[PDB]
């Protein structure tokens, strides 16, 4: 693959944010990431697909588009009764596997075997009040991340299951790889770029207020399509809903944007954190969920920044003016401390929905 | 790549039509066509991109998605003055080249250097009243075909320049390769599938059933703008003018090879057979909306090609008139026009033609090709 070379970037403490780079040529002042080395990295990357009540036909297209090389991790939070959509998804995955021999793990977010595993290792931020896994995208992602960690993945890439364009999914995974192949830190994040303009406006404002120089470096504030090395992923606290993506940025800037407590994450401060932003060649066509979603998305997004400890009054004032105070985003602790072998054994010993195919 | 295996098909004389097959898995009762094999074949296939006044960003996306290995042939019939859109396209292509070094050839359909070469070799089917190359997509493809032959391509694949999905284009090229890798004959065609299409197919299938007595639905790629052929097949096909080209390829193949007749003339074609693959892409087809008239015209030309076929019957012709008139695009007592058909280019001595083009074309630009 050919891409614009990573030239311009902005540094905030230990955080390097690379300017957005366009994919120049798909199949191969320009960076040349040979097809050969991309495929080589693919085998070390788990593609996590969090889904919830999506049309099977879209799900089918997405799964078929993921490079065979990549282990697929599906976390469903689909409706369980009247009708059991989880069952329909299971039938779909079984058929898909019978025709492709894809390496796949799937599990339902509400499996009581999952709740049991988290309680026993003493990680309870993911549990709701009835002691079951809380409903939500961030929760499903966390579950997916632990499963990816349990199979030894070095990189994890997330892709939404409601994409109308299978080929874009195929490109996303390759672009994540390209991004990882262009970085020099083991702590790397790759975010894809095609309200989000509102979100980016404020994220940049979050840093501007301190530097005194207006910036537009961040253009992936709401990027659902992103990937990270497992080393970075395991140390990040995670929020949920529409706050996940922007919270990753806010948290990284908050914690590593200055040299405070370097002692606690000495290796991260040493290597630094790299954030690549890649503009895909394919446009973005997904399901239209109605606007009580769009409104939600912006409320949660700006709330994440509004509550950041980096937010000055000016910033807070403006966010309010632009939008009662915004609810504080629910944040869950990093999963690093979790003894993975132990967690995994409890999961596979008590989960009634966990399905594995060559993995 | 994984596709459903080519299990079912229907044979008409020396013509084999494979039942449509779906792509099952992108990168790798199921046929496994490994990536490495597809990549080896791409070097031998030229991708022809006929374009006329399309948006530059769309054109850009299409060229960036064609596998680097494939030589690219562009034939533009874009506006020449007020403003010179061909120049905007040349700037675009020059920039694309400096960033990727893709092998490319581009020329403008109306280049007087082209008309000179056709005229000089005695091929006038393509020239209009004043001896200039006729406007029309079929005519642009014919030009692209000779260029592809001139540079030694074994296969040719067509791709429309107004695709909103670069990825779909990347898939099309690989699907063509898949089809050729699954074929056995040197005379092979690969057509991609994803109301006009449905209507055209309804009648092409009818064209056949009027003779077999059994209703079929085997043909599902009647209006397949995205298709490929081995050069060996491409060079023996007459090509219809303007937008009537794709359905006519099916019609002519049925009329001429649908029965064992006058075999000596196409000796080897009858020996090897003609194979047509139909592959349903994983990607959706999303291209530019050109409006109602355009859609009516595609309809009119598609059915006209079938209405005038030698295989057509009275029942079929009447069913077509009712449909066209009833659909309001054919006057109440008017029949479909008979699209002009240009002859096969096999007899054109390509060296001779290519020399004339090279020595007289003002729009011809080559990049490592
Ligand atoms: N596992 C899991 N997945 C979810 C949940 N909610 C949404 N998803 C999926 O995560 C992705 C979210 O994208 P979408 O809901 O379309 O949000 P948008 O595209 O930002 O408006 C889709 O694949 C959803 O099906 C959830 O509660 N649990
Ligand atoms: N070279 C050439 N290309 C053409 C001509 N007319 C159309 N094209 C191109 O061939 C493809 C035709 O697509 P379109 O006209 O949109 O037909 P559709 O896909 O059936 O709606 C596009 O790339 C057009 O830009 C022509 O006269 N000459
Ligand atoms: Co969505
Ligand atoms: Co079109």
């Amino acid at each position: 693959m050919l891409l614009e070379a990573p030239v311009y970037k902005e540094i905030f403490g230990a955080v390097t944010i690379h300017e957005v780079q366009k994919v120049i040529k798909m199949d191969t002042t320009i960076s040349n990431i040979p097809r050969e080395k991309i495929y080589d990295l693919l085998g070390k990357m788990a593609v996590i697909v969090p889904m919830k009540n999506e049309k099977l036909h879209l799900v089918d297209g997405v799964l078929k588009a993921i490079p065979h090389k990549c282990p697929i991790i599906i976390v469903s939070n689909s409706k369980r009764e009247g009708p059991n959509r989880y069952k329909l998804e299971v039938d779909l995955i079984r058929h898909f596997y019978n025709l492709t021999h894809s390496k796949i793990i799937m599990i339902h977010q509400k499996d009581p075997g999952l709740a049991k595993a988290f309680k026993e290792v003493g990680y309870t931020d993911i549990l709701d009040e009835n002691g079951m896994i809380r409903s939500g995208k961030g929760e499903g992602m966390l579950v997916g991340l632990l499963l990816a960690k349990a199979i030894g993945a070095e990189y994890v890439g997330f892709v939404d299951a409601d994409n109308y364009i299978p080929g874009a999914v195929n490109e996303y995974v390759k672009d994540y790889a390209a991004g990882f192949l262009m970085s020099e830190s083991e702590y790397t994040m790759v975010r894809l770029h095609w309200v989000s303009e509102i979100t980016n406006h404020y994220l940049n404002l979050l840093v501007s207020e301190h530097t005194a120089f207006e910036t537009t470096i961040m253009v992936t504030g709401n990027a659902g399509e992103h990937a990270m090395t497992m080393k970075l992923a395991e140390i990040l606290p995670f929020s949920t809903g529409y706050s996940i993506e922007p919270y990753e940025i806010v948290y990284i800037l908050e914690r590593f944007g200055k040299w405070e407590n370097v002692e606690e994450f000495k290796d991260v401060f040493d290597q630094g954190i790299e954030i690549f932003q890649i503009e895909t060649l394919n446009p973005h066509f997904h399901e239209d969920k109605g606007k009580e979603h769009v409104k939600e998305m912006l409320l949660l997004s700006l709330a994440t920044i509004y509550h950041s400890k980096l937010a000055t009054d000016n910033l807070r004032k403006r966010i309010l003016k632009d939008l009662e105070e915004p609810p504080k985003p629910l944040v869950m602790r990093p999963i690093k401390e979790i003894p993975i072998k132990e967690w995994m054994d409890i999961v596979e010993g008590n989960s009634e929905t966990l399905l594995r195919f060559e993995l």
